[PDB]
């Protein structure tokens, strides 16, 4: 029951590790479902991917102390609550969180958690351009911002602030020493 944060910038393939794990695992990992107030996507089932919740409930549950914590981005609320990660745990599965450097430096300042801490590195700044870039639905300007997000997340993990680093340059060798990790147990 030590619950695994896994952390990284969007682009580095990290959502297909995860979808592997739960495909080859699906009675050992429960995911925490966030609450956020931004719009489903193609694909996100409410309940599953998050908890589609509007901006009222989602103040409410600032003010009720509902979150492990919570943080916004682009205007947009996102948070981890304490019933997602409690239900996950008293199932008896591992509890996988899935969330930016924020949610990372918060729960880390919660050492009732005893969490484990894993980022999913880019091979390069430069490569992950190239994905953003090469998907044609970004602008120059939110490129340039994600880029500047992912070069401070790589300067905090020198820190030592994870437990593992794992650089995706290879879905299959990353996955294998995903699960290298994990199943090592502490
Ligand atoms: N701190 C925190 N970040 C989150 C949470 N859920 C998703 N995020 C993140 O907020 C960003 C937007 O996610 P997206 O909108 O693509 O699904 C990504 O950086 C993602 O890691 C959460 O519960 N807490």
């Amino acid at each position: 029951s030590r619950p695994i944060v896994i952390s990284g910038p969007s682009g580095t393939g990290k959502s297909t590790l995860l979808k592997k794990l739960f495909a080859e695992y699906p009675d050992s990992f429960g995911f925490s479902v966030s609450s956020t107030t931004r719009t489903p996507r193609a694909g996100e089932v409410n309940g599953k991917d998050y908890n589609f919740v509007s901006v009222d409930e989602f103040k409410s549950m600032i003010k009720n102390n509902e979150f492990i914590e919570w943080a916004q981005f682009s205007g947009n609320y996102y948070g981890s609550t304490v019933a997602s990660v409690k239900q996950v745990s008293k199932s008896g599965k591992t509890c996988i969180l899935d969330i930016d450097m924020q949610g990372v430096k918060s729960v880390k300042a919660i050492p009732e958690l005893n969490a484990r801490f894993l980022f999913i590195a880019p091979p390069s700044v430069e490569d992950l351009k190239k994905r953003l870039e090469g998907r044609g639905t970004e602008t120059e300007e939110s490129i340039n911002k994600r880029l500047s997000a992912a070069q401070a997340e790589l300067a905090y993990a020198e820190t030592g602030a994870h437990d593992k680093v794992i650089v995706n340059d290879d879905l299959d060798k990353a996955y294998k020493e995903l699960k290298d990790f994990i199943f090592a147990e502490k």
